[PDB]
């Protein structure tokens, strides 16, 4: 049974690595103890970058984020989000709320979808399954690009699987 904290540091990007434990740092989460949040952090936001005519809004401090999202809901006559989107979309003028679980797609989505409170924001929701869920059916990417994030997340468990650590990941999520 390996370290997580070990995997994530030399299995995910120094860039995500480090927004990932700067994010957490934030809400007086240690990466060392909370360490399969760690993982799924690094994991979640591997993916938005990889989604990306998209702005990216994951990532960034809070302040830099909702500056970001107001220029554009300046610009744009769009309705300001409440909580705060990973990406807005330039194409179909709208925010996304990305979201990447270990669980139930459809339970994943509507817990999404009720929090946010969204008329306009968009969710796309992917599983360590193949299995995923778009708001309205619609898919925004097309089913190549969609489908080398499904690959990584298929690496990322395996991955954690030769050291022992994905048994545990799998297990302790909640809402
Ligand atoms: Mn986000
Ligand atoms: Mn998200």
């Amino acid at each position: 049974l390996g370290s997580m904290e070990d995997f994530v540091r030399q299995c995910f990007n120094p860039m995500i690595v480090e927004l990932a434990e700067k994010a957490m740092k934030e809400y007086g989460e240690d990466p060392k103890i909370e360490t399969n949040k760690f993982a799924a952090i690094c994991t979640h936001l591997e993916v938005c970058f990889m989604y990306s005519r998209f702005e990216i809004i994951e990532g960034r401090d809070r302040t830099m984020a909702w500056t970001v999202v107001n220029s554009i809901c300046n610009t744009t006559g769009v309705e300001k989000p409440k909580f705060l989107p990973d990406l807005y979309d330039y194409k179909e003028n709208r925010f996304i709320e990305i979201g990447v679980t270990r669980r139930e797609v459809h339970t994943y989505y509507l817990e999404k979808a009720n929090k946010i409170k969204s008329e306009k924001t968009h969710i796309h929701i992917f599983s360590f399954t193949g299995e995923e869920m778009a708001t309205k059916a619609d898919y925004t990417l097309d089913e190549e690009s969609r489908a080398r994030i499904k690959t990584r997340l298929f690496t990322i468990r395996q991955e954690m699987a030769s050291r022992g650590l994905w048994d545990s990941f799998r297990q302790s999520e909640r809402g």
